[PDB]
Order: structure tokens, then sequence, then C-alpha cells
């Protein structure tokens, strides 16, 4: 009932239209405070946020959670600043992604969980904002450390009730790996969304994790890169399938019962340096409604399609909620 | 004719006995702000480099370079706050150790000479400190990455004439590798110093670079893993050759007429997270005069063994003044 925001405990019933994953900034830690003019300046990095969270307010959304880790350079004190001036809630994040610093990859469980406990239970840096979601990531099979870093996620979601969710190389199945290592650790599959899902096609996949209680994440519904074959790195990223191939799922996974599993999100940022210079610019490119795209784009092709405003309202607003609620 | 430090500039002669190779914190980016806890706490840490950096300063110490770059997670304010309660002044450095994150392994030569530039010229973070002294690393043949971080930090230094220093494998011989990537720059051999050049006992390797003008780093003497072989960590950390074979390199320079190219220091810390939890307590245990080695135990050393004086004043004092000095 009582989740944690950048700007302190909101009631649930407050959070209303959620888009599930997102981030304000794509960077590395440290690295906004060491080198801010790679974004122009700090200030113009805000002023974007601000511009981009108000359309995506004025369009519908109400709460957006941050699933920026340490290690995709979470900046708490931006997000808090974004957060006010836009009036949108953002539920900040805790966990580890794939590109941790050796002081985070070279410790145990026992002093990963005792970090994500940190960032939930007193607050990140010396700030006291509470993460209210912990982020994780695999990359095909689980390295030794990623290992470490679901179950710390698992140890810590079991203390505090806070949800978890993933970073998946969809068409490797990962969720399953990370299904069976929660579940060793006794976590309940409600508290967990596998995210990133929306790159696959492989709906026996998608199906028996939402069986199983698992909120599947179709999180970047305007990430594509057809059109721009040409571009290597867009190509990489973004991936060649279309956002309604990938709005389709959504559909999909209605059809077969499963609305009360689905998170729908975008993915996107305002901010992109952990990968080419030019990426961000050419992100806006391909989607300029940002992270306006979901109501905007996605929920009147979806009507369209047959699907009625109440489950739409369903996924959008009720399925994040019950998420959320520490349980 | 003036040196940037944490405090401020300085003259050439306020810098005195100096330490060209010292940590405070051996850590990761935005790690110390995010989990002081690992350290005790934040106050726990300054409490012990202030002690530590006092003990240095009763033995002789007036300075020290503090090659901690943005991922060893060097922290200005932090030095600054150190410095000023020891009043021992630290010059702070630019550059890119073994561990860069994705913002940073992604960038382009250009787009590091910036980078190392804004740290020299403007200033660290929000802090106004600017870096004296340009820190680069390879571990045995240079990656495309690394040598990029060299080319940088030369063209960075060629702007603005602070000195560059590095890590090598030495055992590899990779201070004649950098030495190529520096020429080809047009850098001058007198601005860069060839660290952890103590590793080895190939004297041949050392002379050929002290004979083509390069500044010899036998920046380790107090790391040896000599009573713990038991523990497998510290022993592939510190090595398993005495401080008196690795104190004996200097006498050996002295003794074939590479006084002038000879710098000094301990490559120690006050707080070590990059590696296994208790390698702090271990290396305390090994060496618990700390930065003071260098006056206490390695000068004495020297002295006996028929190095006079006025030589190691030359080492101490004299050299780091026109390595550290800007031209
Ligand atoms: C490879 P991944 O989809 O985690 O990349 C993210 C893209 C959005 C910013 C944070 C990183
Ligand atoms: C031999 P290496 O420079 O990796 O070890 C250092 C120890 C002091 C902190 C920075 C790292
Ligand atoms: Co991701
Ligand atoms: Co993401
Ligand atoms: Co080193
Ligand atoms: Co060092």
């Amino acid at each position: 009932d009582r989740i944690n925001t950048v700007r302190g405990p909101i009631t649930i019933s407050e959070a209303g239209f959620t888009l599930t994953h997102e981030h304000i900034c794509g960077t590395s830690a440290g690295f906004l405070r060491a080198w801010p003019e790679f974004f122009g300046s700090r200030k113009a990095l805000v002023e974007k946020a601000v511009r981009g969270l108000r359309r995506a307010r004025a369009a519908g959304v109400r709460t957006i959670v941050d699933v920026s880790t340490f290690d995709i350079g979470r900046d708490v004190s931006l997000l808090a600043e974004v957060s006010r001036a836009a009036d949108v809630h953002i539920v900040a994040a805790t966990g580890l992604w794939f590109d941790p610093p050796l002081s985070m990859r070279l410790r145990s469980v026992e002093e990963l969980t005792q970090f994500f406990l940190r960032e939930i239970q007193y607050g990140i840096e010396d700030t006291g904002i509470r993460a209210g979601i912990i982020k994780v990531a695999t990359t095909g099979k689980a390295t030794p450390f990623q290992e470490l870093v679901l179950r710390a996620a698992a140890r810590a979601s079991l203390a505090t009730g806070v949800p978890v969710t993933t970073h998946t190389a969809a068409s490797q199945r990962d969720g399953e790996q990370q299904a069976a290592i929660f579940e060793s650790e006794g976590l309940s599959p409600s508290r967990v969304c596998i995210g990133h899902s929306d790159d696959t096609d492989d709906l026996s996949y998608l199906t028996a994790l939402a069986a199983r209680g698992y909120l599947i994440g179709l999180d970047g519904i305007p990430w594509s890169a057809i059109g721009l074959e040409d571009n290597a790195s867009a190509s990489a990223l973004l991936g060649n399938r279309s956002w309604q191939t990938r709005a389709l799922l959504i559909k999909a996974l209605i059809d077969q019962g499963y609305m009360k599993q689905i998170l729908v999100s975008n993915d996107w940022t305002f901010g992109f340096s952990s990968y080419v210079t030019n990426i961000m610019d050419v992100m806006d490119r391909v989607n300029p409604d940002g992270m306006a795209f979901i109501p905007l784009r996605v929920i009147p092709f979806l009507r369209e399609k047959g699907v009625p405003q109440e489950t739409l309202a369903g996924i959008t607003v009720t399925n994040p909620a019950r998420f959320l609620s520490p349980t």
C-alpha cells in the first residue's frame, strides 16, 4: 500500500498510469558528475528530462520506475530534481546490471545483500532516498557473479517485500534460469518481472513463466532499427523487430488469459553514454514521442486491434500497483 | 613554476619530499559515496588517512601524488579534506586505469582527450580541483582501448605540460610499448614515468628506458607476501619478492648513473575495495608504517648500503619537483 519514491513515501492509489521500466539517464557510476559535458551539461540533461516527463504526464503517465542501478550510473539527486519539476512519481532502484566495477564484482552474496538492503532500508548514498525495486541482469547463461546478484536480490526482496525486475537476453530464454535461482531462494514469482521479454516471439516461453505467477516485461515497445540497416551500432542495440510486433505480444498474452501478468514500458532514456556517442540522437529520431509512446501510440493501436480500454487500464494501472506494493 | 594540488596551486619549493605514486583510497567510481560502510564509515576512512599522512609527515614527507583515476574511484573532496587536516599536499590525477566502465571504454581518442583536458584545465567534477598528473595503464600487450588512452594522455600532456605516470606489468616489458606510443605522439620522455618497474629484476630493461630519458617508477617497495604464502589472493597481488630486493633496484640504477631518472613510492592506500574484502587488513599487517615506509625503512637501508644523503634527497625532492612541474 505504501511505496518509496524519490520524493518520499506515497500511497499506491496515487501511482496511477505507471511505466515499469524506464531510465532518466543510461550512464555509468560516477560518470554524470565527472563529465556532464557529454550530455551538453547537467542543466541541459535536467531540462530535457523535465520536458519529456511533462509530455508523458500530459499523455497520461503519473509514475515511472527508473530501473537504473548503481552501475547504470543512477544519480538519485537527478531523479529527485526531475520528479519534482515534472510532478511525476519516480521509483528508484537498487541491484546490479552487467557493468559492475571491481569493488562490486569481487563481493560475496552476503555483502551484496547488505548493499541492496542499505539502499532499500536506509537510503541511497547520503540522500535518504529509498529504492522501491531491485534491478538484476543476465545476458545469456549467468556468470558466477550474476548468480550471486540474483540470490542477493531475492534475499533483499524477502526481507523488505520490494519487487525484483530483470534484464534478459529473451532469445536465450534467460527468464527460466533466473526463475529457478529466485525460487531456490524461496522468492515468490509474483514479486518478479522477467524483463525485455518483448525481444522474443516464443510464446511458449512467455506463457509458461506467466503461468507460474511471473510478471512479463514487454518493456521496449518503440525499440526498432528498421530503415537504418546501414548503421551497424543502432541495428545491434535496437533490433530489427517493429514496434507493432512488440505491441502484438501484449495482445497475444491477453488472449491466452494472462492480462494480470503484463507490464508495459518503453525502456527509454534522456541521456545515453554507455553505448556509441550518437545513440541518443538516433533513438530520439526513431521515436520522437519518447516515454509518451505507450499512451500515445501503443494504447490506441491495441484499441484498434480489439483490446478494450478496461484491460489496458488494468495492465497500466492495476498490474504495476500490485507489483510495486511491498508484499 | 606552479603545481596544482587538491588545495590549489603551490610553488616548486613547497612540494619538498614527494611520494610519486600513492592512493588515499583504492576503490571504484561512485563506490565511496554509495557504500561508505565498506570502509566502516567515511569518517573512519578520513581519520585513518589523516593519521597515516601525519605519520608520513613526521617522517619527512611533504607531498604525495594520489594517482587514483576516475575508475580507481578518486574522490577529490576526500583528498582535499585529508590534505587539509594532515598538512600534506596531495596532487590529484586524471587518466584511466584497468577498470573503465562502458561510458569510458566506448569513447574515441578525441573524446578521452577532452575528458583528461577537462580534469586538468577546468577541474574534477564540480569542485574546481585540477589534476596535476595523468595516470594510464597496460597489463601486457596494450588492448585497442588502452592504446587510445595512452594517446589521449600524451595529447593532454602536450597541451598542458602536466606529466604522465603509468601502471605496467613490468615482467612483460610494457614500458617499451608505452614508450613507443608516447614517442609517436611527440611526447618528451622526461614527462613520462614508467611505474611498477620494481616488479622486475631485468636491469637491462630499466636502464634502456632511463637512457632514453624516462623516469623509472620503483613505486611499491613494501609490496611483499613473504610469510603469507597460504593467502592466495595476497600472494597474487603483493608478489614473492622482498622489500629489500625491490629497494636494491634503486641502488642499482644509481650505480649505473641514472640517479636523475628514479622516482620512489609505496603505492599504498588506506581503503581498498577493488580486491578481496580483507586485503587492507592483510596489507596493514605486512607494512604497519604505511606511507612512512619510504623515509623510515628504505632511506636508512640505502644509507647503510653506501648511498649518500644528497643522492637520496635528489631522488625524493629534486626528481619529483622536475617531473611534476608543468613543462
Ligand atoms: C542493454 P540495455 O537494454 O540494458 O541498455 C539500456 C538502455 C537504456 C539505458 C540503460 C541501458
Ligand atoms: C597493482 P594495482 O595498481 O592494481 O593496485 C592498486 C592498489 C591501491 C589502489 C589502486 C589499485
Ligand atoms: Co536492459
Ligand atoms: Co533498461
Ligand atoms: Co597500479
Ligand atoms: Co597505484
